[PDB]
């Protein structure tokens, strides 16, 4: 603790805050995240710092002292809420857009395929550098734990289903890929009831056709309106039909039917994807 300097506030997050800080000793300047502890919490930290990808934030470091938790991760200077804030007249070009999904599919699948989800997607979690990459931030922090946004909260978690998978995720990039094509949130609920709502207004109320077992969840009431199902050319107008495409099957119902990070990264969509470099003020 004492071998840290802080230098700036990054933000509160929501297992606590976090800070730029640099280490006394290396002279490296890191994220620290000080959290609010029990066995299990650290145990499942611990598997963390094992997690190594390039579009994945590396945990590096993890202190436990003085019954305090202080996590240190690598910093990357902007996330991409403040990108698209400053790209807001122009929009991200798209093919910036789809080198951003890719990769960020690449860092799911890699995530999904040792069973660690992230459970809390959204662009204030995802993290770019000048060389072009992005990087998923904060994985597994949920499951090691337990006015929030609640924009990109998969349908099955507001329907009360307690064992969520990996499909919570894609639903979310999917939110997150709506938003950087269009400019603007694509479910911007402000209450549990009110995010619902907006999803079934544009995707349709679901049923057991589309659904099987939809009726059965624990938040599922029978007197849910009934909207009809809104076209995509309308939800997303510039994305051509590959990214529609792709898009709808981010954004199945069913989480049995939505599409993985696995075969998303083969989809069409990503058939002529480039690495290009962003302008980034910082
Ligand atoms: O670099 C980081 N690693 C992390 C691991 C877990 C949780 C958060 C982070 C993290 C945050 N970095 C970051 C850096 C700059 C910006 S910003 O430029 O968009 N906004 C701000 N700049 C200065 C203060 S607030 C946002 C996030």
């Amino acid at each position: 603790m004492e071998n840290f300097q802080k230098v700036e506030k990054i933000g509160e997050g929501t297992y606590g805050v976090v800070y730029k800080a640099r280490n006394k000793l290396t002279g490296e300047v890191v994220a620290l995240k000080k959290i609010r502890v029990p066995s299990t919490a650290i145990r499942e930290i611990s598997l963390l710092k094992e997690l190594n990808h390039p579009n994945i934030v590396k945990l590096l470091d993890v202190i436990h002292t003085e019954n305090k938790l202080y996590l240190v991760f690598e910093f990357l200077h902007q996330d991409l809420k403040k990108f698209m804030d400053a790209s807001a007249l122009t929009g991200i070009p798209l093919p910036l857009i789809k080198s951003y999904l890719f990769q960020l599919l690449q860092g799911l699948a890699f995530c999904h395929s040792h069973r660690v989800l992230h459970r809390d997607l959204k662009p204030q979690n995802l993290l770019i550098n000048t060389e072009g990459a992005i990087k998923l931030a904060d994985f597994g922090l949920a499951r090691a734990f337990g006015v929030v946004t609640l924009w990109y909260r998969a349908p099955e978690i507001l329907l009360g289903c307690k064992y969520y998978s990996t499909a919570v995720d894609i639903w979310s990039l999917g939110c997150i890929f709506a938003e950087m094509v269009t400019r603007r949130a694509l479910f911007p609920g402000d209450s549990e009831i009110d995010q619902l709502f907006r999803i079934f207004r544009t995707l349709g109320t679901p049923d057991e056709v589309v659904w099987p077992g939809v009726t059965s969840m624990p938040d599922y009431k029978p007197s849910f309106p009934k909207w009809a199902r809104q076209d995509f050319s309308k939800v997303v107008p510039p994305l051509d039909e590959d990214g529609r495409s792709l898009l709808s099957q981010m954004l199945h119902y069913d989480p049995n039917k939505r599409i993985s990070a696995k075969a998303a990264l083969a989809h069409p969509f990503f058939q002529d994807v480039t690495k290009p470099v962003p302008h980034l003020r910082l």
